[PDB]
């Protein structure tokens, strides 16, 4: 029951709507020979307009339900919403969504009457779906209902696992579509969960489309069954082989849908599940390495102006990894070689200085990441970091960083976080308003914070500075209800 | 030379000086039985004066100038300012200032022909006084010369200590004042160095006035006998113990004045030097733990209209747990118990309630260990356990081992103070009101510098006030308050001519 | 049932008791002021008898047995005696004792058919007592029941302590003795189960002779409630504060003895608990570090011909410690620092003069540091640091992390104690005559059992003699022991038939 | 001027000779189906001939003279040597051979009076030559002298550096033989130094005999010009890649010479380098992976009656990494993974335990070792270990080690020791006593504690558990003086 409302002339309420003006500030530089950077600041107003209507369930489509985070999401889901407390070494606990940032994390609005900070839940501000709120499906290659699919995983408590035995042994993933050669092979002791079947039973890649056809199929009556407007689709499987993209059939939308229909080579799984989500207006989220999006994706996206991901979950490991790095680099210390090891945004920074990085010095960091097989580890996933840097005068510091935990708990709840926030940027619309009112970006451009390789536009360099996406995220939902950035100079403090 | 030339309307420039108008814009907040923030806006508008003038050379004088830090400061000027090489046997190294903050970190002004971040140096913005131009000076207990104090201290490369030996060896510490209580008897027989003797050259905590009167008499032959005009006081000296701050004693201005001319067993040596800082106009900044600010001293910095820096250098191991562990409340995680060993975090824990309440806990298991081991030398070696607790009963742990040479950390951030301090003295603002016209004389930063803190494990703020510790946040201040003075706004990090086509 | 028969003429079988014949070597030595050092070596017979017929059930009686190892121990019997499997998020885990080297190590009993290295588990040589026939019991200053002890300690797999529940609530420990002055009072309100009280049921640290014949009564009645022939004591209980050994009083066994009956404020708990155990002829083995065993009730162990242990169970972090440097100091390299953080290598820097010396220095930084941290549970984090160094000004610093549960690493440890001593108190030998055949009758090992090393920090050892912690050193003479039984030599590890064609 | 004189029977002085009688004892083991092991002991009797005349100098020739353990080699022996102390942060330090198990590590003779051990130095039982009486050369295909690989290799005190400058820089490696396929390609910025040419400069693999003949010479004139006896050649160069042992050109010594006179492709420099050290007498160690000794190397041996290596040096990270593996299956306990990351014998422990390690629990130990390649560490070689095992009733311990050190100062002191181990053992002759007098085995199996693989003969598992390689050593001194093993028994003290 927390709110918040915000003593401004800049929003003005409608009908279940929300229009906000912002001045939009940033400015252009130009570094000349003589040593001088010319600083020309740019401004470009602008009105979003915030649908208030959000939905009293949205509809939850994991492609890969079975996995991991597949069963485990639907099992904080199950456990949160029923509020199901669960039996450990440590005693009875009580559920909740740890590791969630919108549904964990605060924001500051400003200062109290003594001038010290205030704070309020992320989700707090704007409304915002909640995961219990959350009914979810999806497809699977393997038909394991989703009890044995949280055993299998070994992620979860035993008794917290019993207690959703019940609830848990209902959900079954309907059975996905499965191109071998596009996976990891030998993933044919699992696929006994497959739509592409031929006369013959045998798995099949010829019928690219009535495979599309009948995921389109699942949506509608998934969303029919269960009476939902609102549905997003969030792709947490395999990670499958990238595909060329190559003219006359990868490019524009047209090709595209054609390709699907010749069955072509290049039409991946992801492919087929990503356009069926657009053809059906439900927005996608790609939390896997494969180029899915290809050119004639993206635009039968801006076409049905529907919204997609950004690629590959950040995992909370890259995420931390980044941090320090980026810390280092800000501090005026020069790492020199960062490597990972891990068994279950370098080079831009590199950029950022010329001092620490250039010729005369040596403008390169090592780095390495290593990913190895370990069965004998149970989901907890391990990774060490060692970082290398040049301090003052001879000088040399050594950080080395063991990160330890259930790698799927740690993941979950930043898949829910995606989909909290891709539903919320759904019902955002703006416009350049100037001294039509179209929707955001087809490409969610503000859930980077949560995708490891941000999908954007062309000649673009996505930034990853970790707080630094949280911060414009932050900033975000603060322009949307009137709020400045926040600048942190306690004025009312520094100055009499 | 770096540049940067801002086009703003809100900037001109007249008689070596800069002037610059800001809007400061700020919210106050209210909550509500029923759970209702009634967040409340408020704008107040000022004109910022940085005379540009910097001085040529600004006087440094360090209490502790034997010390690691103390010599090692010294080393790197005359290193980086004669560009003197050294030998490694990495090969021929060139001096410089990595972990200076102010000298090798950058600043990000906006975006280029394209949308791609352009950064400039943090010392490019506005004109700051450069480290090659500090003037090292300053007290210590021991007359050990500065290169002994290398050798002693054995923190810089050989070959370099045997570069700057000539030069090193001429600069000797003044004598400090030695109150034998206030720290510890290991070193005493150290203490050849002192000011405070009586006829039979003994140690006496008698006559404290005198000393106070002979430290700001160092200050004034130091000024004039370099030709200075700037001067600043860093306390880099060992650590004293804490003063039982009473009524009539040091609770007031006066009263500390007198407890002084009164040879008070709570006035320490730190206070003598701070007093006398003060007295002399020249900033003093608490390098150590000891509180020495008590309320008295500060309210004579006040009246004075000197500047004064909040307690304890914030090191490495801290920096980076105001980073790591704010990190983990910002994405929702919540770290139960946290461990430091070697040889502040409450607001955060008090952040978020989501996390720490009365029904999930509110206690976060801290404890530090600081045992020492001479062999490893000025090489720390910490040690970090995070135990976090994520959803659904597991857990995440995160083990930080990390070692390097703290004076090599230390001394930059050091050399950072000064040069952002020596800074600060020459900014002045002035509230403006909307209607009236010009309605108001400049003022000074109230005299407790809380744009230091990034560099402080300890903020001395204000009465009320309650200290902020989020390292991100510390630097963040410190940027916009540079980029507002050129004419640019807060750091909005949106980019919106990417996201919104 | 694994056997391990060996043909030799040095064993023969007479009555369900083993001869075994043994020739003893070893040699003194002597150095010189040149230098030179003159190796005497020594032959002593031996006939060693081990009586065969193991007890059918080892009686057991713990002092802190509702302590995390107290019930985690009676756990594991009633696991894998009733071998009753358990569920995990892992999955359905099957009983077993790893972290026993009784029951799950091997020791190599020679070559195969080709050269081949052939293993037998360490319990098969001889016949050993097993754990799932211990039978437990106990005393406790609190009389929470086992099942609540397990709930309370929070060390074994919820489904496994629910699975136990029923077995382990019937089982209740005695009241001990409560002498508050002799531990913490953050555990004295835990002190529910007590047998020192006056009619005002109030703890008093007077009648300690009573309680001493009470502890005597409780073992008898143990015994015959069990049908019983054998018991061993081991106190597992909170840590106590060492005793001021003072002439006259526990100097000498008489004294002891009436100290107690004089209500002396020397005499602790546990020396009431070993004077009790020896006094009734149990073996009694001091599994925490408080030195129990002073002169007087060693001597009373002697005029008694019962057994004693070495104080302090040597955990798993030091374990580790005494394999770590000793490996380094076996290989030429010098660690010259070494720091134990968490929440006895004197005979290594003595052992190499080449090393420790007046030259090169012969001191080594050790410092451990034990602070809590109720998060982590049962969890402890230990972390340790060794710094040595290398020829020519090089160094090696050797950081190793390491968590896990102590209860389940100290809880094989006791049982494997138990296993040992039970073994030992049934090995009886003779000194023999190389010419005269035939003399001398059986003795026992002299009373402190100190074959029990490798199992404890601080080994009490007899006056004169010194203390070896080398782990490997300290499990080579357990096993050449075992192997010299069965009449093999000890092991050579030469493979002449591989070396040498 | 320490010595150990042992009162015994056993030991008969002769001529500078030294015959010594040795009561080997052992023992045979047959597993029954009942459960019941039946051991059979098996005592073979010897007699050692220990040649007491040292060396007053021996020769030294490092294959890969100018690396980083070739290099400090040099200067350690030369530092020592001379006693050039050298400066430092923390002061003034003088040289030493810590590291050195020879030269820095003590045995037990006994003990004392009181019942105390008595410890000696390791080289102090029996004569051994020590490190100052070495005289080094070798070869090397890049030709810069002794200081400047030095400089290069960045692994010494720059003060320790230059106070060896005038010595160091007039040691210079005698060019080397570069088959430039066998080692990792792009050697050839370094190659510079080579023997191994054609009428017109170009390297070349044709001539593969006169190659060998040239070796030889470099071998006959350093023993000749330096007035020296004994010799011992040392491989610590690049690691070849391995050969095909084919029947007809591998095999038997005649083919092989054959071979390397028909520049056959199977014929590596290392090849050469042995045969020439053999052909000449001179014991080879080959301190690199590469399968040197073939079987017509081996042979050429048994023949001309040299000595061999065992394949390469056992870092002190494989050694460290083995104890502590050892440590856990002596103690119980279970490891079940066991990492391995280091960027500059497990099989056999699963044997030892059926108890642990068998099919209804699994007798598999996972396991990876991975060495990336940073060069901004400066010779500091990082390794880090992560053991994960299982405690019991459902526990887990989790050890984790960080180990770092200079590399070289670590593999410089264990290249010493197998020389000096290498020369003692040359000294050493036996016979089956019995109720002629041959030298050792042509592979110097005692040298083992000091390398990875070491070479065995047919059907015989090599042993590693560290400790025991080198209980094994100090049980052979022991054996030669009339000591018998450490039992540890302490009976003087256990018994009254």
């Amino acid at each position: 029951i927390t709110s918040v409302k915000v003593v401004t002339d800049k929003c003005t309420y409608k009908d279940n709507e929300l229009l906000t003006k912002y001045s939009y500030e940033n400015a252009v530089v130009t570094k000349t020979a003589s040593g001088r950077f010319d600083v020309t600041p740019t401004v470009q107003d602008y009105v979003f307009k915030l649908d208030l209507k959000k939905p009293e369930k949205l509809g939850i489509m994991l492609i890969g339900l079975g996995g991991n985070n597949g069963s485990t999401l639907v099992a904080s889901v199950l456990a949160n919403k029923h509020n199901v407390e669960f039996q450990t070494k440590e005693g009875v606990k009580q559920p909740n969504y740890f590791g969630s940032m919108t549904q964990c994390s605060t924001l500051k609005l400003g200062i109290d009457a003594e001038g010290n900070d205030v704070y309020a839940p992320f989700n707090s501000l704007l409304p915002m779906v909640s995961p219990n709120d959350f009914v979810v499906s999806g497809w699977d290659i393997n038909n394991a209902d989703l009890y044995e699919a949280m055993q299998r995983s070994q992620v979860l408590e035993y008794d917290l696992q019993q207690r959703l035995k019940a609830k848990m042994s209902l959900v079954k993933p309907l059975p996905s579509i499965y191109y071998p050669d596009f996976i990891a092979a030998n993933q044919d002791e699992r696929a006994n969960n497959c739509i592409n079947l031929d006369e013959k039973g045998n798995v099949t890649t010829r019928g690219k489309w009535t495979h599309l056809q009948r995921i389109r199929r699942d949506i509608q009556n998934f969303k029919e069954e269960n009476a939902l407007d609102k549905v997003i689709v969030l792709w947490t499987a395999n990670t499958e082989r990238y595909v060329e993209v190559s003219p006359g059939v990868n490019d524009t939308m047209e090709n595209l849908l054609q390709s699907i229909k010749n069955d072509h080579e290049e039409i991946a799984p992801s492919t087929i599940f990503a356009a069926a989500s657009i053809l059906e207006g439900v927005p996608y989220i790609n939390g896997s390495p494969q180029n899915t999006f290809v050119p004639g994706l993206v635009q039968l996206a801006e076409h049905e102006g529907t919204f997609i991901a950004g690629d590959d979950l950040k995992s909370g490991q890259t995420k931390l990894k980044s941090v320090l790095a980026q810390f280092l680099v800000d501090a005026g210390i020069k790492p020199v070689s960062i490597a990972s090891y891990n068994h279950l945004v370098i080079d831009d920074i590199i950029a950022s200085n010329d001092i620490l990085y250039n010729d005369k010095l040596g403008k390169k960091v090592d780095h390495c990441i290593v990913i190895k097989y370990m069965k004998p580890v149970g989901d907890s996933k391990v990774a060490m970091d060692e970082y290398y840097s040049e301090l003052m005068l001879g000088g040399h510091n050594r950080i080395s960083i063991h990160n330890v935990c259930e790698d799927s708990l740690l993941a979950t709840p930043l898949i829910i976080d995606l989909l909290v926030m891709t539903e919320f940027c759904t019902r955002v619309s703006y416009k350049k308003v100037d001294p039509k009112f179209e929707n955001f970006y087809p490409v969610l451009t503000f859930l980077s914070y949560w995708l490891k390789a941000p999908l954007t536009r062309p000649g673009f360099h996505p930034v990853n500075g970790l707080n630094k996406q949280r911060t414009a995220l932050e900033n975000f939902l603060r322009l949307l209800i009137g709020l400045p950035s926040q600048n942190e100079l306690r004025f009312e403090e520094r100055l009499l």
